[PDB]
């Protein structure tokens, strides 16, 4: 074939190319709102099974952000109610909302959710390119626009883990956790044909390799870790994967906040898509480094020896092996299909 026969199938595993941003923490672009610059998610692939854990809270992150006189920790990350309604929104209501937008009405549910989230422009800057990320719940078929685009915050200086301090900034981190298995984390850039060009399911009886001299050889170096099941391996790969989070702390609070993706304060919005329309929150919100996709994004899970083999070089072929399942940080942590 005068070339690597695996090329078409393996294109979706070139995560620098097809995703192009962090996975664990995605903050791969910057956008301005009225002369202030903010970090925001920019990955082109959906991230299956990713949610945000809020430390020492029973409140889940898809809960609306605290508004009005609510305490910060009694809320989550999601858009609060708006007039007219925007989030959360069922797939069916999204299609109705955009029925007269030709280029949007028939998008697949994930791309539609992303475009829906990206419709609102903070009303302080009509020309802003700031677009909020979203989470789609595949079980409920419901799109949640995220008001908070930050994905990790830690350090006693920058958050407070104490449950009795209700209005102090909470600590949080991204995770693949069974409670998030039906969630899909979506940046503003998710491509319309993700079904074809991005990973989703784990590959049964296959392990990643490199195409060398007309044969598929093992990845030259892998890091082998104990992992009891495939889900645990997917979690380990996710934790090691491309990340746009700062590795250190900035002394100044406002600089650290910017660096972790603190965003604009908006109470009203306009729309990118016709018809032009004002959208306002029901209640105002509580007042209280780029990987470009490079990292340890891939794993070969040995189901016999219970070893997660994690590596940071893009794979270019598959090896048939009934003891292996091939995973990526983008992949769903449970779903599998045959190679």
């Amino acid at each position: 074939y005068m070339g690597n026969p695996w090329t078409e199938y393996m294109a979706k595993y070139d995560i620098e190319e097809v995703h192009g941003s962090g996975i664990r923490v995605d903050l791969g672009e910057d956008a301005e709102v009225a002369g202030t610059q903010y970090r925001l998610p920019s990955g082109k692939c959906p991230v299956f099974g990713k949610g945000i854990i809020i430390e020492n809270s029973k409140t889940t992150f898809l809960t609306p952000v605290a508004t009005g006189n609510q305490y910060l920790k009694d809320g989550g990350f999601a858009f609060p109610p708006t007039e007219p309604l925007m989030s959360p929104m069922t797939l069916d209501d999204m299609r109705l909302l955009y029925k007269d937008n030709e280029d949007v009405k028939n998008l697949d549910e994930l791309t539609l959710c992303s475009r829906h989230a990206g419709n609102m422009i903070p009303d302080n800057d009509k020309n802003s390119n700031y677009k909020y990320p979203a989470v789609y719940d595949d079980k409920d078929k419901k799109c949640h626009i995220l008001y908070i685009a930050a994905q990790e915050n830690n350090g006693p200086r920058y958050c407070n883990k104490d449950e009795s301090k209700r209005n102090s900034m909470f600590c949080f981190r991204p995770a693949k956790d069974i409670s998030f298995q039906n969630l899909v984390y979506l940046s503003k850039n998710v491509v319309h044909n993700w079904e074809k060009v991005c990973p989703r399911k784990n590959l049964q009886n296959a392990k990643f390799g490199l195409w060398v001299d007309g044969n598929c050889e093992d990845i030259p170096h892998v890091n082998e870790f104990s992992a009891n099941d495939l889900f645990e391996c997917n979690k380990l790969v996710f934790e090691l994967s491309a990340s746009d989070q700062p590795k250190q702390y900035e002394q100044h609070l406002t600089q650290q906040a910017k660096d972790i993706g603190a965003g604009p304060v908006a109470s009203c919005f306009t729309t990118r898509m016709s018809p032009p329309q004002q959208i306002c929150l029901n209640s105002v919100v509580n007042t209280a480094y780029k990987s470009h996709g490079k990292g340890y994004n891939w794993g070969n899970y040995n189901t016999e020896t219970q070893k997660c083999e994690i590596f940071n070089v893009k794979p270019t072929c598959l090896i048939n092996d009934k003891n292996y399942i091939a995973t990526t940080a983008l992949s769903h942590p449970i779903e599998v299909e045959a190679a």
